[PDB]
């Protein structure tokens, strides 16, 4: 552990700024969200970094440790239970169900991060299904993320099958990332790909979504920044027509007012308010306006039927119907 004592030594107003705001993805090339504390310490000393970048790696390390600090408050009961269960006679019904008083749920990591693309695509499938008459399917996906995290964080309170449900959810996301429907070799998931000289800005996206000519028909866009995927959609008819945005790092907004949808996206990406074009590092078209690298117009019925895992019937629609909790 010379790694750790060397981290120690080389350990400021840019630091604080890296720690809080300048997050490591985006500004520390080679940071991956699936990295352990051991691996992030490796990357810290191994490399040469600005005080911002150190700040950001420090947050990635310390945020992870914090989670465990809270988990370890259960450990003295865990340890007692294990000394007793695993000494002397065998008790097939020896069980503990821990009740921690604090739990830190971090959806950026322990296999919850790096999934903006699979989540975007799944939310789009959900919106197609909602367009077709189902209710609350995208919401129920996001809810399932929080529930799965709780389960994996505190497994002893949940059944075996619930622990396996939660894992299966995460491995479903990994599978979608592993075998992207955009780089496929059998079927076509999309209607079109707008990039290069047809690349859309935020305003174009606003228009492709709120266009009067699409009235009564779903519109299902994946929005790709350099390292990050988002979704937008329109669904329903007339008064029930709705326009929506989903950033995996933020949540979902919906409006029936096109103006309101347009102002949200404009102020979300633009420098007037949240400045997300810069912080997701969107490139610029010939006029200097922020564009997405790619906007994919999606065929919702065909994306709903896509199977991301070889030798497994589970479609995207199926992945949306995966439980975390055991059925009632």
């Amino acid at each position: 552990e010379k790694d750790f004592k060397r981290y120690g030594d080389a350990l400021t107003k840019d630091f604080l700024n890296g720690y809080k705001n300048d997050h490591a993805k985006e500004i520390v090339d080679g940071f991956r969200s699936d990295m352990s504390i051991k691996q992030l310490v490796d990357l810290f000393v191994k490399g040469s970094w600005s005080a911002e970048q150190k700040g950001a790696l420090a947050w990635e390390i310390e945020s992870r440790a914090l989670k465990v600090t809270f988990q370890n408050k259960s450990e003295k009961y865990n340890r007692l239970f294990r000394e007793i269960a695993s000494a002397g006679v065998v008790d097939a019904k020896a069980t503990e169900q821990l009740a921690p008083q604090l739990m830190l749920l971090n959806l950026s990591n322990d296999g919850f991060g790096g999934r903006s693309d699979p989540l975007s695509k799944l939310v789009l499938v959900a919106k197609q299904l909602e367009n077709d008459g189902q209710v609350g399917v995208a919401r129920q996906l996001l809810e399932k993320m929080y529930s799965a995290a709780a389960v994996l964080s505190n497994p002893t309170l949940y059944s075996d099958s619930e622990n396996a449900n939660a894992s299966k959810l995460l491995s479903s996301l990994a599978a979608i990332h592993a075998k992207n429907p955009m780089h496929d070799t059998s079927m076509k998931v999309w209607q079109e790909k707008l990039e290069g000289k047809q690349a859309l800005t935020v305003n174009g996206v606003v228009e492709k979504i709120t266009d009067a000519s699409a009235n009564g028909k779903p519109v299902l866009l994946e929005l790709d920044a350099p390292g990050h995927a988002m979704a937008a959609w329109a669904k329903g008819s007339g008064d029930d027509r709705v326009y929506g945005f989903y950033d995996p790092n933020a949540g979902i907004v919906e409006f029936s007012s096109a103006e309101k949808f347009g102002d949200y996206l404009t102020r979300f990406f633009g420098k007037s308010d949240l400045n997300m074009a810069q912080s997701y590092k969107l490139g610029k078209n010939d006029a200097g306006e922020a564009i997405f690298n790619r906007v994919v117009v999606m065929d919702g019925n065909t994306l709903a039927s896509y199977k991301p895992t070889f030798g497994d019937k589970t479609t995207m629609q199926g992945i949306l119907d995966l439980p975390v909790f055991d059925a009632t």
